[PDB]
DNA sequence: CTAGTTGATCTCATATCAGGAGAAGGAGCAGAGCGAATAC
RNA sequence: AUCGAGAGGA
DNA sequence: GTATTCGCTCTGCTCCTTCTCCCATCCTCTCGATATGAGATCAACTAG
């Protein structure tokens, strides 16, 4: 799961509610947990289909 | 001499796209050149 | 430790 | 008996195809993946 995605237990959240869960307000997302390991997706491009 | 004990070692057996450049080969055509082969 | 990958530095 | 061809070979010439090679130096870091015994043989004992 993608954090602060819709499906994510950090959404919807109030900066409270992040904090009292031990997450940055200001932290974006946007990015996977595996393994521990905080992983982020590059946009590839591609040639139009 | 001469049999019995001791270790090592081997076999065998048990289941279940937006590279490029150059060198080497083969291909097909083109002709040159000489043997034979009709033929005047 | 090895391999690979990635991100960087000059 | 010499023209004249003429079939056949011998290169040889472009060209296209294949294939094989190469693509700066040095340095730092992180991160993920990556059996067991029985029997036989032989050789050293280990003594008789």
């Amino acid at each position: 799961i993608m954090l602060r995605s819709t499906y994510c237990l950090l959404n919807g959240l109030t900066d409270r509610d992040l904090c009292e869960l031990n997450e940055c307000p200001l932290d974006p997302g946007g990015y996977f947990i595996i393994n521990g390991s905080e992983k982020v997706l590059i946009a590839q491009e591609k040639m139009a289909t």
